[PDB]
């Protein structure tokens, strides 16, 4: 039941959607919000 907007330490590589920081880019080094 998470947000829209991706988690912190959330898988966000999967949803072309970074996280929900207006400065937080996807890290799909990890796979993850970074």
């Amino acid at each position: 039941a998470e947000k829209d907007c991706i988690a912190p330490g959330a898988p966000c590589f999967g949803t072309d959607k970074p996280c929900c920081n207006p400065r937080a880019w996807c890290s799909s080094y990890a796979n993850k919000c970074l």
